[PDB]
């Protein structure tokens, strides 16, 4: 699709067998979900940074569709004030900035 | 243009008759910058929140280029991290998400 900006781009997603809001955010690095119950493997991962550090649960390769365009990529499970795409996904989807 | 999102989308801005750079973040509503001298009236505005706002100081209708697209709008000045370029802003140059 293409999503102008005078609102917030808030999308549906589709994430370890829920169905999520989160925000398209070319502002940040990674993605970050709360409360989602992802399967096996994860290592701890230290973001933020400004006034102290916030550790959350990294999880690599996993299984998300965004949109209804299924990719592939690095969740951080943790809390966020918001639940984030950052630009790891948006790259999946293959989305990009135009003007 | 086309922006790819594999790295930090940062930009050249005009501003204040000035040359600086600044992330385009659609997960901002504002656009806030650093170190720019701006002419005429101005009134406070506290932005942020979380564990405390910052005061910063809310100038309008200001003429700004943005990768060589003069437009107006809204900036604010005071300290931030990095200089961004908000939603804003980004609506003024026409600027799309799109996948
Ligand atoms: C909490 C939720 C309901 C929201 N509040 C808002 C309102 N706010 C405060 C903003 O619009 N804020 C703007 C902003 O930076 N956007 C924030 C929104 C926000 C608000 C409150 C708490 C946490 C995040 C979110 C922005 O993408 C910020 C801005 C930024 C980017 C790079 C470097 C420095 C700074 N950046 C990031 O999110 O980077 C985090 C990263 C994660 N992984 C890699 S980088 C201002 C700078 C103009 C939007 S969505």
């Amino acid at each position: 699709p293409q999503i102008t900006l005078w609102q917030r781009p808030i999308v549906t997603i589709k994430i370890g067998g829920q169905l999520k809001e989160a925000l398209l955010n070319t502002g940040a690095d990674d993605t970050v979900l709360e409360e989602v119950n992802l399967p096996g493997r994860w290592k701890p991962k230290l973001i933020g940074g400004i006034g102290g550090f916030v550790k959350v649960r990294q999880y690599d390769q996993v299984p998300i569709e965004i949109c209804g365009h299924k990719v592939i990529g690095t969740v951080l499970v943790g809390p966020t004030p918001t639940n984030v795409i950052g630009r790891n996904l948006m790259t999946q989807i293959g989305c990009t900035l135009n003007f």
